[PDB]
RNA sequence: UUUCUUU
RNA sequence: GUUUGCGCGCCAUGGGCGCGCUCUAACGGGUGUAAGUCCCGAACAUGCCCAGGUAGUGGGAAAUGUAUAGCCGAACAGCAAGGGUGUCUACUGUGAGGUGGAAUCUGAAGGAAGCUGUAAGCGAAUCUCUGGUCCGACGGACAGAAAUCGCAUAUAAGGCUAGGCUUCGAGUGAUAAGCUGGCAAAGAACAGUGAAGUCUAAUAACUACCAGUAGAAGCAGAGUAAAUGCGGCGGAUAUAUGGAGAGAAAGAGCGUGCACCUUAAGCGUGGAGGUCUCACAGAGGUGCCUAGUAACAACGAACUGUGAGAAGUCAGCCGAGCCCAUAGUAGUGAAGAAGUCUCUGUAAUGGGGAUGGAGCGAAGGGGCGAACAAUCAAUCAUGUCUCGUAUUGCAGAAAUGACAACAUCUGCCGUAACCAAUCGGGUAAAAGGUGGUCAAAUCAAGCGAGACGGAAAGGUAAGUUGAUUGAACCGCCGUAUACGGAACCGUACGUACGGUGGUGUGAGAGGUCGGAAUUUCGAAAUUCUUCCUACUCGAUUGAAU
């Protein structure tokens, strides 16, 4: 029919199949590539719109298999507006144009607005939790064409609609709290509501736990889901603190980001990996370019000098290390600009690594005016170009 | 900072 | 690829068992039949202490040295026969090449059984007790294996480095195997600590000069890993392992023997296979040429025999056995070979004994290849779907009802003279506004869920036989045999033989020009890739591409 006709347009498949290429996915449960759909597109598309048009298609089952994949491409691509008009300004998550740091910066300007204390609202494992038939009446509520309602009930019995999904379930959420009148930051699936006294925020977690139980009909996981304050918040990936300077709430990387972030660079940095300093040094790039590029609206200036001369530390020693001989390491440090007299005496400490690659010698050749010119980007500042 | 040797 | 790494023979300057001769505790003394042993005497300089913070004089407790016969000779020097070099050369050859010199590297951890001088170290039967270390394979520690047990261990257990906090709190110290020094492993140096016992616990301070704490227990972290750590049992312990206690106890040097044993850079000798050169006849190309491009392959005429020559081998990884040639030759064997019989041993390789009367028997490089390991191929009712009938899970609208009582968000109270636990309470804390809420007879959108039914149709391999791949490496253990450096870690897994796990295909170039495509007719060009090559690099403890 007619909104079936408008999944299934020639622009508009030819557009799901350039972003599940765009997507560069696996094989899902029986084995296949994308090159294999566009070849099975040029061979049986016209079958898969018959049945998709005539309500025959039965899906295949964790990954899609990548006909599915392409199929709920469509549906998503079709289905991202009028719904898209209908969600919240709020709902910061797997949505067009929107990202987590758009979420923070709103969560900071409701705390900064008087709102202190956080309800953190924990939804134990959404997409198995829902019940179908609450979901397909909400679907059918907005569209009344049965045939995508019968191949998204199809695909739910059984990808980029799941997202899709799950928030049209909490965009039911979302209109319930702007009945109320709270305000809130929701990711999707990870929602956080703002209360001005604790007490209402206790009041506020039981009515919206009792609603979210019963409404949506939805888990909520009572041992994570907490009332805080904006300093033990955990959201997105970014912690909060309070200046001194009494005028705003500030994001920051939480320590278990920081500690992920040191975890790989540590990785990267190992002392035996086999590979060029240079690959190091752009994997290093690569991974420092990723989490200031997430996380930039906060402020890390002094963890990243912190983690600048950690960094520096660790090359100091892969390079120390890739030297590897005592005559190698004295004709490198000779050659990079240290005495010779001073230089052996440096080398033939060959082992004791961390040892003399945290000063002295090898702090003076191995500058970090040497690995700046090596390629590794500093991390104050490229975070100093990318802040505001 | 071992003005050393080897795998 | 690699300094060398092969076979056979000889020789001890190595070792074993005996004999002799001469020594053995600074220098001396005693005990005693006998002292090398048991015991007692003197200084001297060091170390440590008299601190109070070092540097000098006066002193004091342990310990070491001069100072046991002697051994050993550094990761210490010097000499150094020999060995290598797309290096420069003088001669010599028709040439492959061979010499003799210079330069430089090397002279090695496995036989000039290299030489000389040292620092440092060591230096006495046997027994008992004890500390430390190491071993009882390897394998992130599983499996497999002939292989000590148990637990823990990649977020990184564990160690270590630099701090922090909280409680203690200066004062005995020598002797020193070992441990640790921010981690792949081992050794050496230097530094700090330091187990076990043992010995000490004594002295007395000035003349210049410089101004609780030191230190450990405990706790949370931070940083740093090519992974082992802890405990039990057993064993080793001549780096003459740190000691302690008995011990009238042996230790060392030299010479000499043995029908004694053994050795990888010493001496003599042997090098096939392949590679290369030259000459003589053929085969060709133009009387003269035969190769080149690292080999393979290809261009071209550059191919063959035969004979004389030259350099030269010698690296476990899936290989029992066989073939080519040096070669049944050197060598070995009558001091007893092969065969035969009989005691025995290992996980496997073995070792005696008795007959016997003549055998056994190499080197390097290719080729075939049983077997092993993977991989591959060949052989050998439900459930639809189509009509139903009774239901059903979830929306929504509203005739009527009942009770006004529920849902919801801004959450403080007295104080003090003004305190958010900053004062006492309390977290559905009081005062509050906002929407009234619930049941819906019935009708009803859409996708499903399933029941009762009539109805379309439906329901071998194991084994064995072949073929391909297993290129290169990492080790480890038993015996024999040598070294650095006892152990550990190494010498190509040290090497030879015998066991045993693990990783699985570097780059360029050349060829195969197979495989894939784009262009033209699977054939030509191009780009990536499979297969072959120690030519050129890339490593070297692995691993990585
Ligand atoms: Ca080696
Ligand atoms: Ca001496
Ligand atoms: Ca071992
Ligand atoms: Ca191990
Ligand atoms: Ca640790
Ligand atoms: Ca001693
Ligand atoms: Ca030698
Ligand atoms: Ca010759
Ligand atoms: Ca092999
Ligand atoms: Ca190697
Ligand atoms: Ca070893
Ligand atoms: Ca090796
Ligand atoms: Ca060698
Ligand atoms: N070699
Ligand atoms: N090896």
């Amino acid at each position: 029919s007619n909104l079936m006709e408008q999944i299934l347009s020639s622009d508009n498949l030819n557009r799901a199949y350039l972003q599940v290429v765009r997507n560069k996915g696996a094989e899902g449960v029986d084995g296949m590539k994308y090159t294999e759909l566009k070849e099975h597109l040029a061979k049986n598309g016209e079958t898969i719109k018959g049945q998709l048009r005539t309500r025959k298609y039965k899906p295949q089952p964790g990954v899609p298999t990548v006909t599915d994949r392409f199929i709920q491409q469509a549906i998503a691509q079709v289905l991202t507006p009028i719904y898209e008009e209908q969600f919240h300004d709020h709902s910061y998550g797997f949505r067009p144009n929107r990202c987590a740091q758009q979420a923070i910066l709103t969560a900071l300007n409701i705390m900064n607005d008087g709102n202190d204390w956080i309800v953190d609202i924990d939804l134990e494992k959404f997409f198995d939790t829902v019940n179908h038939d609450k979901l397909m009446t909400l679907i059918g509520r907005t569209i009344k064409d049965g045939d995508v309602i019968s191949i998204v009930r199809k695909y739910l019995v059984s990808g980029n609609l799941s997202p899709l999904l799950a928030n049209i379930m909490l965009n039911e959420l979302d209109k319930e709290m702007e009945k109320r009148g709270l305000n809130f930051v929701r990711y999707a699936d990870d929602c956080i509501i703002m209360v001005g006294s604790e007490m209402s925020a206790n009041r506020v977690m039981r009515n919206i736990s009792r609603f979210i139980e019963e409404k949506l009909g939805l888990k909520v996981n009572m041992t994570k889901s907490k009332v805080d304050r904006p300093s033990g918040l955990k959201y997105l990936g970014f912690g909060f603190y309070f200046d001194p300077r009494a005028h705003q709430f500030k994001a920051k990387p939480h320590a278990k980001s920081v500690a992920k972030f040191k975890k790989r660079m540590k990785e990267l940095t190992c002392r035996s990996w086999g590979v060029s300093n240079s690959y190091k040094v752009e994997k290093l790039n690569q991974l420092i370019r990723g989490w200031i590029n997430y996380f930039k609206i906060g402020s890390m200036k002094t963890l990243c000098k912190e983690l600048d001369s950690r960094i520096r530390y660790r090359l100091r020693m892969c390079i120390w290390k890739q030297w590897k001989t005592p005559q190698n390491q004295e004709k490198n440090l000779v050659k990079l600009g240290i005495d010779r007299n001073t230089a052996r005496r440096v080398a033939y400490t060959g082992k004791r690594i961390a040892y003399v690659c945290n000063k002295g010698a090898v702090n003076v050749a191995i500058s970090n005016k040497r690995l700046a010119s090596f390629g590794l980007i500093s991390m104050l500042d490229y975070y100093i170009e990318k802040c505001v």
